[PDB]
């Protein structure tokens, strides 16, 4: 048993509609208006085959950028300085406003939501996750604070192996929908976060997707919405947004928090910008100034000890769902399999948004590559 | 085997990406920008309760339509006289830009699809289903003419009672992906439809859902595109509509021809206007006056059998995927189970949409109130 989640629509039963139920009433009355959310589907455009480059200044400074973009397989870059859109790419195939899976960048916009509620004052991080979500008592999340799982440091049982159907990430993926279920795997992804172990250590940085999904669990639990409505009244509802961004739910209708969000390049900017306006919005505040000041200020950096970031970024650490560099730039971004990036930029006052589609999730090679183009724009946006 | 098929994107192989591959590279770049065609998503809204009532002028002819309304479970309902909106309704919690499953209104938006392409001459009507899909042999589609699906007069083993897991319109549901898989059902839709069968008779009326899907896969087969293309390159893309379409696709991209198709009620108006347009849209002609004028003909009144249409409508008939009452006014409609209506009121030059939810896929009741409604609001615009 995984307790009370919110109800698909007002009044829904538990689990309810099903794909086996949702032409019957009352669910009907709700899914006819939103069957996207029950049966993959797809778009019949109003609209009736070249990339778009449209760099602007930092071509000058980086005169193979786009043969760069090309090579590290890039779908949607975006560079915003201050509220102005300074550079901008699309591969051929792809329409500026089409929108592209985050992946993890998903994860920070998780942590916004949660930074939203510890502002309202409704999460309280050093409570432990059991006081929100009492249900994952005798599970690797009972002992654990709500920081904790922000910043990723509970030690957890998690195969990575992904080649290996057993292995907790298949299986994680199986559960929310991303992959054929097979006999024996939860049900949903609240039955899989229960089935987690570790042994029982903390304070060292550990990256789980299983953490980002708890945190969306609990925002349920604390506000009764959805986590695809906080997501959208938290956050996306404020940015002023061009259009809806789309996440991936489960057979419950719990969004993949940890990485099923997609949106368009532009508007996934608009996230950045909020960050590096304090956390205020068009719409309104999203987060305090100090939920911003402690993102950028980094986590613990004795916590990271992940090489695979640290050989790069020696300062480096995480907090709040948000991969800080610590290099001499104070640069923080939101990071995803694949070639996705929310990166913010403080020093000139901007955010680069790309977003890929890397042949691997994760490789030395496409970081290197990655990161040297993210650090480059960077620089190029330089005063000079 | 079911023959050569559209692939999902350029160079796609048979089938592929599955839920089970689309993260693999080369189908990554094209399934991170269309995931909802994977996996079960939700929109995450970029705007932050009560129903609106437009009704205008036929407010005063019709006081209780409002209340009519809410008995017949409407979610959206939209009269277009002319070029103008004259009367809307939207219930509360259903936006007026929100998409409304059309159930088999969509059977409506094939049959324009597959006149566009008669008017181009690669589909010619007297040609057997064979001829354009081969595969097809050996079933209830080896002998028709392509007409005669268009007009639904093919006997058909086709068991209605959904009720039975075994019955062909629970399958048919399966195989396309609208329900869960059994063991032994067909892998897509194609599968499906060569296993249906029939005594060989042809003539008479048979209303059967399987009749549309098979005029989509001859449509795919003749221009080499998806469904889900086709539909927007020879009718969405022309019709200057606010927003896109969806319609639900199975397991290969194949779209559920016969009743999958999503859109606003606004939209909707704008296919009929086109038909009393005589086939021409802003964006350019979609089928032919001869086309149009068929449609408004009518079918063969002997081959309508079906005394559920017939009792309301003696003078009935169906042709190329239009139910034509046959009725004084000539009224002409696109019809989907739960109460959608895409219907025609060439007298008044009038379209009226209805999208609802009834709790019943159709009873005489339910049928006899909607009817009711589209009469009243059609003669209400009469010029007095
Ligand atoms: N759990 C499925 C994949 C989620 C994305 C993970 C990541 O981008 O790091
Ligand atoms: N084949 C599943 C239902 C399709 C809709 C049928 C109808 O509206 O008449």
């Amino acid at each position: 048993s995984t307790g009370q989640h919110p109800a698909r629509y007002p009044g829904a039963a538990a689990g309810e509609p099903t794909l086996d139920s949702w032409q019957e009433p009352p669910h009907n009355r709700w899914a006819f208006a939103h069957l996207g959310e029950m049966v993959p589907s797809a778009a019949v455009s109003r609209r009736p085959g070249h990339a778009l480059a449209r760099l602007g200044a930092i071509a000058a400074q980086l005169p193979d950028l786009e043969q760069r973009l090309e090579q590290t397989y890039t779908d949607a870059f975006l560079v915003l300085r201050g509220t102005e859109v300074v550079a901008e790419y699309y591969r051929a195939g792809f329409a500026p406003d089409d929108r592209h899976l985050l992946m993890a960048v998903s994860k920070s916009l998780c942590g916004t939501v949660v930074g939203a509620l510890v502002d309202e004052g409704r999460i309280d991080p050093a409570q432990p996750v059991t006081e929100y979500v009492p249900e994952l008592a005798g599970s690797v999340y009972d002992g654990p604070s709500v920081l904790q799982v922000l910043d990723m440091q509970i030690s957890i049982d998690y195969n990575e192996d992904y080649v290996d159907p057993a292995s907790e990430v298949q299986t994680h993926d199986r559960s929310a929908g991303w992959g054929t279920r097979r006999h024996g795997d939860p049900a949903d992804t609240y039955e899989f976060l229960t089935t987690l172990r570790g042994d029982g250590s903390t304070g060292e940085f550990q990256y789980c997707s299983a953490n980002t999904d708890v945190l969306a669990w609990i925002v349920e639990r604390v506000t009764g919405l959805r986590y695809v409505e906080a997501l959208s009244t938290y956050l996306w509802a404020k940015l002023d947004a061009d259009r809806d961004a789309t996440i991936t739910v489960d057979t419950t209708g719990f969004g993949f928090a940890n990485g099923g969000v997609s949106c368009t390049a532009r508007d996934l900017a608009r996230v950045g910008r909020m960050m590096l306006d304090g956390g205020v919005a068009p719409g309104g505040r999203v987060v305090s100034e100090d939920w911003v000041r402690r993102v950028l200020a980094g986590g613990s950096h004795e916590a990271m000890t992940d090489k695979g970031f640290t050989n790069t970024f020696p300062d480096g650490s995480y907090t709040r769902q948000w991969w800080c560099t610590g290099n001499e730039r104070g640069n923080v971004s939101g990071i995803g399999i694949h070639g996705q990036n929310l990166w913010l930029d403080p020093l000139t006052d901007s955010v680069i948004v790309k977003l890929s589609s890397w042949p691997d999730p994760y490789t030395e090679h496409w970081h290197r590559l990655q990161n040297g183009i993210l650090l480059d724009v960077s620089r190029a946006l330089d005063a000079v």
